[PDB]
């Protein structure tokens, strides 16, 4: 799988509340996060599925 695929999630310093995804590759899991609207790293899926189909 992609090396993003590794990172943990990442909010940001925005203050938006807006759930995302991110693949936990320990877990083998696709699992919710808050991301503050700004500066989204690689692992931030808008979706479970999405997130999955990119590091499953």
């Amino acid at each position: 799988r992609p090396a993003f695929c590794l990172e943990p999630p990442y909010a940001g310093p925005g203050k938006a509340r807006i759930i995302r995804y991110f693949y936990n590759a320990k877990a083998g899991a696709a699992q919710a996060f808050v991301y503050g609207g700004v500066r989204a790293k690689r692992n931030n899926f808008a979706s479970a599925a999405d997130a999955l189909a990119a590091c499953a």
